């Protein structure tokens, strides 16, 4: 069957700042907490950095050329902060404007939407030496360089995310360390959570309050947790997962609560947190779309004896073909989690602002690199996010992730999600198969499946 997406569906590609730039110490940057984890040995797989990543900084010209054969029709992309505040706050580095303002306007004349994230990671180091996302204050910091952006580019940008995935930065920053700044502690990745939140909340109101016509959201990281059998321990445990996952930001953003399930076992773990009566409902200001990066999906079992109450369904995961991360590859997870946003949350507008792949690529004899798994994931996940849309989501935009290879955080460049190959030393870019398939999605919005 064809499979034709709606008339003004939105096709998009998506990179993150410190991912692609390089240039991390040129025209008055900061340090983030990101080029001192980087610094550290022992965070990163190789011992890799993001010191020059893609070069994008310098070679955004021929990315953008890319992207006009490609006919990508919007691209996402993030602000660094610490270009912007070097410290923070404090005095704006108008070098670091003027970057983001000729590449925006690039996009423009080439007839490319820009969507800006406004926080994909990159903390100014000096607000981490003063506690981070820790500190309260940092959500108001945030704010304040938040005005500067929109007060910049507001009007010229039709998309906008203020947060990537804050349950990430939670979780793997926070509590296990793995991702910067490098911290271990629940109690403080709960308060971690709570003030990117509520970072998010004010950034909203900001966005309202100085009229922008422009269209704001927030991009979380989210997939379909399902239950190992039909039985209610196990729907139960799924849906506990998901509470202290994906829903733990949700469930915030669009109903202005915490998850009653969730509350319970951290009451039952010893942490019961409180903040301000008045923050959930700053938290819950209405948004124009939810996004949601989606790669896999994840199977749980009841498992009452374990501190959380439940555990992975190995027996079930092991059976399913893997990408290059070890993530199961389920394309109807995409189906049925679009289904659930549909449902639980009043027909919101959806964006997907993040699905892709990374397996090992080649460069074949004949100079080419001819990712055929990678073309087969993108295919059997968008034909279920095509199958949403039929059966009524209202999902508007798909990007993919990503534009081109690039640091792909703690594992540096060992892992490969680009549709344009980087050589990482000679910094030449190489469409990929991936790549040219795209640009024929794009001219036929759509494909044959």
């Amino acid at each position: 069957a064809k499979i034709t997406f709606p008339k003004d569906f939105i096709w998009g590609s998506a990179t993150a700042a410190y991912q692609i730039e390089g240039a991390y110490n040129e025209d008055g940057k900061g340090e983030s907490i990101w080029d001192r984890f980087s610094h550290t040995p022992g965070n990163i797989a190789d011992g890799h950095t993001g010191d020059v990543a893609c070069d994008h900084y310098h070679r955004y010209e021929e990315d953008i050329k890319i992207m006009k054969e490609i006919g990508i029709k919007s691209y996402r992309f993030s602000i660094s902060w610490p270009r912007i505040f070097p410290e923070g706050t404090g005095k704006l580095n108008q070098k670091g404007l003027d970057f983001y303002k000729r590449l925006t306007n690039l996009l423009l004349e080439n007839g490319i939407m820009p969507a800006i994230t406004l926080y994909h990671w990159d903390l100014p180091q000096k607000l981490q030496d003063k506690g981070g996302w820790k500190n309260r204050d940092t959500t108001d910091y945030f704010t304040e360089y938040s005005e500067v952006i929109f007060k910049n580019l507001g009007d010229i940008v039709p998309i906008w995310f203020t947060h990537n995935e804050p349950g990430v930065v939670s979780l793997l920053g926070h509590f296990l360390g793995i991702h910067a700044p490098g911290i271990k502690d629940l109690r403080t990745s709960l308060e971690v959570s709570h003030n990117l939140l509520l970072s998010h909340g004010k950034a909203v109101k900001l966005f309202r309050e100085m009229n922008i016509d422009a269209q704001i959201g927030i991009a979380l990281n989210l997939s379909y947790h399902y239950p190992a059998s039909e039985k209610a321990e196990d729907i139960e445990a799924a849906e506990l997962s998901f509470s202290l996952a994906g829903r733990w930001y949700l469930d915030p953003v669009l109903k202005g609560r915490y998850p009653e399930n969730a509350l319970k076992l951290y009451k039952k773990k010893g942490i019961e947190l409180s903040f301000p009566e008045d923050d959930l409902k700053l938290i819950s200001q209405p948004i124009d779309f939810i996004a949601f990066n989606n790669y896999s999906s994840e199977f749980i079992k009841y498992d009452p004896s374990s501190e959380s109450g439940f555990s992975p369904a190995n027996s079930i995961l092991e059976k399913f073909e893997k990408t290059d991360m070890g993530w199961i590859i389920y394309p109807e997870g995409l189906y049925d989690l679009l289904m659930l946003l549909d449902r639980d949350y009043g027909k919101p507008n959806i964006v997907i602002s993040e699905n892709g792949a990374a397996f090992k690529d080649e460069i074949g004899s004949n100079g080419k690199i001819e990712d055929t798994k990678r073309i087969q994931y993108l295919k059997d996940y968008l034909t279920q996010a095509h199958r949403a849309i039929q059966d009524g989501v209202n999902l508007k935009a798909y990007y993919l992730w990503s534009l081109l290879d690039n640091f792909e955080w703690a594992y540096g460049y060992n892992k490969r999600f680009g549709i344009v190959h980087v050589n990482f030393d000679t910094l030449e870019r190489k469409i990929k198969d991936s790549g040219y398939w795209y640009k024929e999605v794009i001219k036929n919005n759509g494909f044959l499946e």
